[PDB]
């Protein structure tokens, strides 16, 4: 992972790509009957198997621990739903596209209570997606720098182990930064416009944080044992046998 | 502000830094007795007015409406105070610099249900800050950053003035992200080492955002109208006559 290329590592990054997935309703069926949190909630079980092995294609994630990766997946993958949603829904103004077949406004989240507000913070990271006209290259390093940072202030362990962890992490990362330098400096951009936009996109990861804490409010708030995937489901879907 | 040099920048931000306040507690009485959220709540109270003054010295920050004003400061207010504490402590291992006289480990955070937690998150980026060796120069450029950048997502408007006043927000953040590369170069730092720098920066920002909402699900839990600066309080000391 740290003698790829910036061009090996966005080929990687690209070649792991989830696919995008379909809601399970029937829509031959009314749609004022169907549950929207049981669809967004069922989308989201069935993405996150996905997640589970597009993490282990990142270069540098199946070098940690098993309980490290689990950590670093249990920090992150709301915010990893929510950069993949916001992704997709780039080029549809004033709409969330949770799945080709499951296109809604924000008139559609106020259905569920404190659901608006959510769709409003999303809708709004798209708009700025647009703004700055986002990349699928720049897309795909960003996902990966979620994942390997948004847990690992969090350890909360010193052992020897854990600082060899965390190094690795860090120029994993700071392999991720060249990568996106690298695409930048390709797209003809010069170096201050460089730094200038690297600065922008690794801002709003910012915001994509607290949009994932405003939804794990809202999913805790639940008091529900099928809500929120466990560290024992997250370890048995990631401690996979040869 | 966007006709500042890198180095009028910096002087403009060193010169508006706040105090380092005291806590308000009878030092010949007996610790056992004082309120440890009491004494932390009292010591946010008053750092609150500083940083009100203190925002309005960012170059830039008084360019925009007041209601802007107030929703960045809104959305920012706990970032800014933790960031604060964090480069306060960073020469204290093991501890939580609040102020001069009040110097907390965290079993002493453990006198409240949930506090531990914030301690050993707040303590953890202390620890990064002290391996990343961060400089006041820089300290400085990102708790800016975290004005301008934490509220300018959620405005929920697209008035003209709205357009206006997120593309300032904007070049100014650009101008503080050419002064942390210009502050990197001078130290002698490699293009490569600048841009990873940066990105290193950057990314804690997000953990720092992550400790804000943990924070704020504990006050909001308190149940308090004493708790949480309102939008009025915040327009009141914003608000100022000449
Ligand atoms: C309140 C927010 C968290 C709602 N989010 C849902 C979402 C809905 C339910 C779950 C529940 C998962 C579980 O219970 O394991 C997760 C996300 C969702 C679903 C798929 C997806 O691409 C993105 C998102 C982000 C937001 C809308
Ligand atoms: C649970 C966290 C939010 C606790 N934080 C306290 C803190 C305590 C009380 C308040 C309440 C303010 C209010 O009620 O207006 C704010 C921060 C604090 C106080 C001063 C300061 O430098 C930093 C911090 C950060 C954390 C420890």
């Amino acid at each position: 992972a740290l003698s790829l290329t910036a061009d090996q590592m966005v080929s990687a990054l690209l070649d792991a790509e989830p696919p995008i997935l379909y809601s399970e309703y029937d829509p031959t069926r009314p749609f004022s009957e169907a549950s929207m949190m049981g669809l967004l909630t069922n989308l989201a079980d069935r993405e996150l198997v996905h997640m589970i092995n597009w993490a282990k294609r990142v270069p540098g994630f199946v070098d940690l621990t098993l309980h490290d990766q689990v950590h670093l997946l249990e920090s992150a993958w709301l915010e990893i739903l929510m950069i993949g949603l916001v992704w997709r829904s780039m080029e549809h103004p004033g709409k969330l596209l949770f799945a080709p077949n499951l296109l809604l406004d924000r008139n559609q989240g106020k259905s569920v209570e404190g659901m608006v507000e959510i769709f409003d913070m999303l809708l709004a990271t798209s708009s700025r997606f647009r703004m700055m006209n986002l990349q699928g290259e720049e897309f795909v390093c960003l996902k990966s720098i979620i994942l390997l940072n948004s847990g690992v202030y969090t350890f909360l362990s010193s052992t020897l182990k854990s600082l060899e962890e965390k190094d690795h992490i860090h120029r994993v990362l700071d392999k991720i930064t060249d990568t996106l330098i690298h695409l930048m400096a390709k797209a003809g951009l010069t170096l201050q416009q460089q730094h200038q936009r690297l600065a922008q996109l690794l801002l709003i990861l910012s915001h994509i944080r607290h949009m994932s804490n405003k939804g794990m409010e809202h999913l805790y708030s639940m008091k529900c044992k099928n809500v929120v995937p466990s560290y024992d489901l997250l370890l048995e879907m990631l401690d996979a046998h040869r």
